[PDB]
């Protein structure tokens, strides 16, 4: 059932790598900064029950069930394993407000929150925008619960991620139930999902200056990933072609060579989605003696989802993305 509501969540852009918005949990609302992540399907925030020996819990907002009159205990343990780290804790139910939509939502109260990486998170928690099929503990995801209310105009949500800057700039925007034509131009071009249950599409090629994915591969369209990622062997080849040098967590080029690195193009559906070096180089200098990191990383995502590329914020900054649950497709349009 479809209504006439669309709702928007204003996002903050932290250093082009973490895009997060606000949710309120409980009565009265406890506010949390959260990443909205199409790569996962669970909601979690740090818990007041998190031992303060987890320094990440000292440095983030903690949900306190004992201050919420709308809290409903559950207590089933859950562990959520992401590509960059793991959190563990237990299930709780409470009222969650997101863009002025209020939903009764089961979520994780995280009691184990590793300092690496979570001391480096500006956000507190995560709101998974993936399908119930990938939800740990079969917890109904938030967007599914919003859809059940029958208020949303369309069974879709859309992501705009801005370039960083100053504070008057909008970091980004999620539209629940539609899209915002203020943040894209031209027409959407749609690629059907490989299957329902994951925001993943076929990719027909990756070109540097068709070097890779020549017989097709997978692209997870991942709003919770900072970067474009490929498999180690893909990225090793991609980076050799860019003249980039591998470091522990990233690849770098000499900053003076950054501006003249070749275009990288991603063949999705009918269209080529092209990034110039300005879209994937963190140009912090123009010096031959400084190293500039690339917004393309190696990430071996395990099966059944991987091996797969992930199109994260690096991609979404250039291409406004609509996630269409009704038609099991993803639409891209040129962001403005
Ligand atoms: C935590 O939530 C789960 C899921 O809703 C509850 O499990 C259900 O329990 C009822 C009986 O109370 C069963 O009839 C359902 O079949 C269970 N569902 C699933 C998916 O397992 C569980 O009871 C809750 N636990 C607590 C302590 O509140
Ligand atoms: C330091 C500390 C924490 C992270 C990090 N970042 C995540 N997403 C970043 C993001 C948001 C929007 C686009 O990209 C993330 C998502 C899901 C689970 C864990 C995560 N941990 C990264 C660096």
């Amino acid at each position: 059932t479809l209504g006439n509501t669309t709702s928007s969540v204003i996002l903050t852009n932290y250093m082009d790598t973490q895009y997060y918005g606000e949710i309120g949990i409980g009565t009265p609302p406890q506010t949390f900064k959260v990443v909205f992540d199409t790569g996962s399907s669970n909601v979690w925030v740090p818990s007041s029950k998190c031992s303060r020996l987890y320094t990440a819990c000292v440095y983030h907002k903690l949900f306190d069930a004992s201050d919420s009159s709308s809290y409903k205990h559950n207590g089933t343990e859950l562990t959520l394993r992401y590509s960059t780290g793991t959190v563990s804790g237990f299930l709780s139910q409470d009222i969650i407000t997101v863009g002025g939509i209020t939903v009764t939502q089961m979520f994780g109260e995280v009691t184990e929150m590793p300092a690496l990486p979570f001391m480096l998170a500006e956000f507190d928690g995560v709101v998974g925008m993936g399908f119930i099929e990938q939800a740990i503990g079969r917890v109904t995801p938030i967007f599914d619960n919003i859809i059940s209310q029958g208020v949303l105009k369309e069974d879709v949500f859309s992501f705009y991620y801005n370039r960083d800057s100053n504070s008057q700039s909008l970091g980004g925007q999620i539209v629940l139930g539609g899209s915002d034509p203020q943040h894209y131009e031209g027409n959407f071009h749609y690629i059907n999902l490989i299957k329902t249950g994951v925001w993943q599409i076929q990719m027909k090629g990756v070109s540097v200056g068709t070097l890779l994915c020549e017989d097709g591969c997978l692209a997870l369209v991942d709003t919770g990933a900072s970067y474009i990622s490929g498999s180690t062997s893909s990225i090793e080849k991609l980076m050799e072609a860019l003249g980039a040098k591998k470091r522990l967590f990233d690849y770098v080029v000499k900053c003076n060579e950054g501006p003249t690195l070749p275009d990288i193009s991603f063949h999705l559906g009918g269209k080529e989605y092209t990034l110039t070096s300005a879209d994937y180089v963190f140009q912090e200098s123009y010096s031959s003696k400084k190293l500039c990191t690339l917004a393309i990383h190696a990430m071996d995502i395990p099966p059944p989802t991987g091996p797969t590329w992930a199109l994260g914020a690096t991609f979404i900054r250039k291409f406004y993305t609509e996630f269409d649950r009704r038609n099991n497709r993803i639409g891209f349009a040129l962001a403005r």
